[PDB]
């Protein structure tokens, strides 16, 4: 088996978890220690279902930029038994585009799912369901409901978390390594 599939499957085993909140099913990316990231609109509460058990959330931080605008990312600290493998090194230091990226999803309804979103380009401002968001990127793929929190990945880099789509295109919140310092 080659390196790109090995990388994604290893993400699916060690960092990319099936979750459910009151808002439905999402993919959650565990980044290091007991710190994970979800799309803000998943609205995690005091507990979250993670695969096979209910896990307590010890803190949730909704990220905004210096203008006060939503980044659509919520960092949660979990009462998990074990620490995540630290994947912060795979997150670029600036928000970064990619060629021929794949969106890797993992929910109870869409387990171990691979979506060929393709080139990922800078987008910036997005108004989704009424809320302004900054720092997004875009792919010309018709993503659908249930795929939020999916991990946008390319050549060993974890670059984005899926947050929205308009039927023809998909959008992620860009990831940068400093969100997880
Ligand atoms: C994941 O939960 C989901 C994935 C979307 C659903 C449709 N395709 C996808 O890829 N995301 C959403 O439903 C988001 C949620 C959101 C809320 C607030 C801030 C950021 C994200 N919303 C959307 O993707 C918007 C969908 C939409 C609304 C209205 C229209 N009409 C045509 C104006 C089109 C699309």
């Amino acid at each position: 088996m080659g390196p790109s599939l090995d990388f994604a499957l290893s993400l699916l085993r060690r960092n990319v978890r099936q979750v459910q909140t009151d808002q439905g099913h999402f993919t959650m990316l565990g980044v290091r220690d007991r710190l994970a990231v979800l799309p803000r609109h998943s609205q995690p509460g005091k507990t979250i279902w993670i695969e096979h058990k209910l896990v307590n959330i010890l803190d949730a931080v909704e990220l905004v930029d210096e203008q006060g605008v939503n980044l659509e990312l919520t960092l949660i600290t979990l009462d998990t038994n074990e620490k995540f493998r630290d994947i912060t090194k795979f997150i670029p230091e600036n928000i970064s585009t990619a060629s021929d990226a794949t969106l890797v999803i993992n929910t109870e309804h869409m387990p171990s799912m691979f979506v060929p979103v393709g080139d990922v380009v800078q987008y910036g401002f997005l108004n989704l369901s009424g809320k302004p968001t900054h720092r997004t990127m875009m792919y010309n793929f018709p993503t659908k409901a249930g795929q939020c929190g999916g991990v946008v990945t390319s050549v060993g880099k974890v670059i984005g978390i899926h947050i929205g789509g308009n039927g023809r295109q998909g959008f992620c919140a860009g990831l940068k390594r400093s969100y997880f310092a």
